């Protein structure tokens, strides 16, 4: 039930995935989401992201409700992904660039 949003694509530092005792994440090209029936809540990945992009769902921003719905199934389709990764080349160029889900590739 906690949710990655937007700034994480183009960034996809991977941090968040290290810390999750049930192996919940799922990959894109450049995007992460979490499948909210296996995530239990125990809120370890929300600090470890350098972008800030997850959220608790009742805590993800008025204008980002769109990927609650997005992780639920993109968690679906996505393969799983377990071990950190480099981010991507130009990840600090794009943390912090708003509506970056025009950007999301599937
Ligand atoms: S809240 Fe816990 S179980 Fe859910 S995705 Fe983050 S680390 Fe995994
Ligand atoms: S950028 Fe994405 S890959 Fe994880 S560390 Fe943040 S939710």
């Amino acid at each position: 039930a906690f949710v990655v949003t937007d700034n994480c694509i183009k960034c996809k530092y991977t941090d968040c995935v290290e810390v999750c005792p049930v192996d919940c994440f799922y990959e894109g090209p450049n995007f992460l989401v979490i499948h909210p029936d296996e995530c239990i809540d125990d809120a370890l990945c929300e600090p470890e992201c350098p972008a800030q992009a997850i959220f608790s769902e009742d805590e993800v921003p008025e204008d980002m409700q769109e990927f609650i719905q997005l992780n639920a199934e993109l968690a679906e389709v996505w393969p799983n992904i377990t071990e950190k990764k480099d981010p991507l080349p130009d990840a600090e160029d794009w943390d912090g660039v708003k509506g970056k889900l025009q950007h999301l590739e599937r």
